[PDB]
């Protein structure tokens, strides 16, 4: 796609700290862009939509490439339309907008310029950041996390996409999402396929795979942390099914691992960890600050601090395994007494460092499932399952909460707040900030 200016596009400005292994740190200044299937999407030479509610225009689209010339992506207004502001070191996403129409969550990158994403190489370093949870209920996932995206959203390799970071493009993730309406500087209209349950999104004949480190997905009920390799590192077209991920017919038919080696404290026993209140090591109804390590080896790190006081990940014991570092261990315990190959089908963590090695973007987001209704982070999954199920708890939310149309509805006022983003050296991230 092209980009057009019928509506201005300013990034909202944020502020992060680059901290040093000699004990300083150093404020960053960047800006957030939302992503591409956020935006209007319209003929270069009118504002006639090239796709509405979720169909796309059988004229101006007939077929990916004809649609790509056709169509632009244009500006987004962030407060009035998505929801999402910034101050200095924080940013906000509101649930439910409503404008002339209404808008449901966002997907955001973090830039470098106003043309260019921020990269990242986790390995050796640590990032940590401040999170408010307290506004998510039930059904509802604030997540921050790190994908194998190209810093300009895919231009130097598809030259007909010439609107690029800019306009938040080239997203890929380790479920090879279909749902993406441009993918490669063509569009997704061949295939696609409207959603049941979802009156703006659909399914098209192309997918864009790459790893994917989830910091951290969370509400105020349960947060998990999951790398997922793929066996191709950095982002890749996926066809139709042979895509896998969530929403093709086989999720462990493609290239990417989609469940991950996830580490949920709830999930794996200790379900007065994390929660609502002072009955809970951590009180989610207060700020807290999430910090995750990627250790040379491959293994990954985990502490928080809340009101001065700091917590490692919990002590976790699973078949043979006990401890609270993520590794080889813990992830093939987890296979043993869980089910599942996935995630040492894809290469594990050996295949995921390859992706930590390099670099990353980040991405922070809040969204409600239309898959699942987040049953997987925060309920009994699958559902018929019971406690006696090693796993099948995750959170305490009922079976029947979190449906898409009933959480929009009674909390469109749910919001995460994301904060005080600091990255550097492991050991670095908790010195005074510059
Ligand atoms: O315990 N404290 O509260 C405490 C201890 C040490 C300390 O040191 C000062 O830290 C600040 C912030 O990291 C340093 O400033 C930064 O230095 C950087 C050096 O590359 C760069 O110039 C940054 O822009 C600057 O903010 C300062 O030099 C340390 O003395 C502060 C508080
Ligand atoms: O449902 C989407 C969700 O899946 C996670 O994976 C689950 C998987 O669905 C389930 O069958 C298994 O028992 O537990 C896995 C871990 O919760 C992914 O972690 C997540 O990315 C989503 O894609
Ligand atoms: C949960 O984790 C906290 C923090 O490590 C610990 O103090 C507490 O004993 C754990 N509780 C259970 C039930 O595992
Ligand atoms: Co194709
Ligand atoms: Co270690």
């Amino acid at each position: 796609q092209s980009a057009c200016t019928l509506q201005s596009e300013t990034h909202p400005p944020l502020t992060w700290q680059k901290c040093s292994s000699g004990g300083t740190c150093t404020q960053q200044t960047g800006s957030v862009v939302i992503d591409a299937n956020w935006r209007w999407t319209h003929a270069t030479n009118s504002s006639t939509n090239c796709y509405d509610g979720n169909t796309w225009s059988s004229t101006l689209c007939p077929d990916n490439e004809t649609c790509a010339k056709n169509c632009c992506l244009d500006g987004a207004a962030y407060a009035s339309t998505y929801g999402v502001t910034t101050s200095g070191n924080s940013l906000s996403i509101d649930f439910v907008t409503q404008s002339a129409q209404k808008n449901v969550g966002a997907r955001l990158y973090l830039m470098a310029s106003d043309t260019t994403y921020q990269e990242f190489t986790l390995l050796g370093n640590e990032f940590s950041f401040d999170v408010d949870v307290s506004q998510l209920p039930c059904g509802l996932n604030g997540a921050l996390y790190f994908v194998s995206m190209d810093a300009d959203g895919g231009v130097s390799k598809y030259p007909t996409n010439t609107a690029g970071a800019k306009y938040g493009t080239g997203y890929c993730d380790s479920q090879c999402p279909r749902d993406l309406k441009f993918i490669n500087g063509q569009a997704n209209v061949e295939g696609w396929e409207p959603s049941s349950n979802n009156a703006n999104t659909g399914i098209g004949g192309h997918g864009s795979c790459c790893s994917q480190m989830d910091i951290w997905e969370a509400n105020s009920i349960s947060e998990a942390l999951t790398p997922h390799p793929c066996t191709t590192v950095g982002q890749e077209i996926c066809e139709g099914d042979g895509c896998g991920g969530t929403y093709s017919d086989n999720r462990y038919g493609g290239t990417c691992d989609p469940d991950g080696c996830d580490w949920n404290p709830y999930r794996l026993g200790n379900t007065s960890f994390y929660g609502p209140g002072s009955s809970f090591t951590l009180d989610t109804t207060k700020k807290l600050t999430v910090v995750t390590q990627f250790e040379t080896s491959g293994a990954i790190n985990r502490y928080y601090v809340q009101n001065g006081v700091t917590f490692q990940q919990p002590n976790a014991e699973l078949g043979s395994y006990s401890g609270n570092e993520l590794n080889d261990d813990y992830c093939t315990a987890e296979e043993a007494e869980f089910g599942g190959s996935s995630f040492s089908d894809k290469g594990g963590l050996t295949q995921f460092k390859k992706a930590t090695s390099g670099g990353m973007v980040l991405v922070m987001s809040l969204w409600d499932d239309y898959y699942a209704n987040m049953l997987w982070l925060d309920s009994t999954y699958p559902t018929n399952e019971t406690s006696s199920t090693p796993g099948a708890v995750r959170g305490s939310c009922s079976t029947s909460s979190g449906v898409p149309a009933q959480v929009e509805s009674q909390s469109p006022n749910a919001k995460v707040t994301f904060s005080n983003i600091k990255f550097g050296p492991i050991g670095s991230t908790g010195n005074p900030s510059g």
